[PDB]
């Protein structure tokens, strides 16, 4: 829902917090955004949100959408209850938020994210509420 060219905007800037060069090996254009997996891409700094791993740029078509919070229970399908993963199997269990071993390896990640503004704190808010009782 957000423009390409506040997509744009919000993605140069959580890098720039970042310190990251994925702008500079890996440029892109505002209306190229309008993808969501490429959106979700950059806003991850190229990397799983699931697994300590990378994404790679050309197997974007492989990689799945993963919903934080399943469409099954909450009705949204914004980018604050997505994620771009390489199998959504690696999210835990599926039908409830990503399991507690997901959270206790990648929170320290979404925490950077979050100070960095490539995340909200209702996304990691329900990324993490695993270890807070879940669903």
């Amino acid at each position: 829902s957000k423009n390409s060219r506040e997509r744009m905007k919000r993605i140069e800037e959580g890098i720039k917090e970042l310190g990251s060069q994925i702008l500079k090996e890996h440029p892109v254009e505002n209306t190229q955004l309008q993808n969501e997996k490429l959106y979700l891409y950059y806003l991850q700094n190229g990397r799983d949100m699931y697994v300590d791993q990378e994404l790679d740029i050309n197997r974007l078509s492989d990689y799945d959408v993963d919903h934080i919070v399943p469409q099954s229970f909450l009705k949204d399908d914004s980018i604050d209850n997505k994620v771009l993963t390489r199998s959504d199997k690696n999210r835990g269990k599926s039908d409830n938020v990503p399991s507690e071993e997901v959270v206790k390896k990648m929170k320290n990640y979404w925490r950077q994210l979050l100070n960095a503004k490539l995340i909200t704190q209702r996304k990691f808010d329900n990324l993490t509420k695993a270890e807070r009782g879940g669903l």
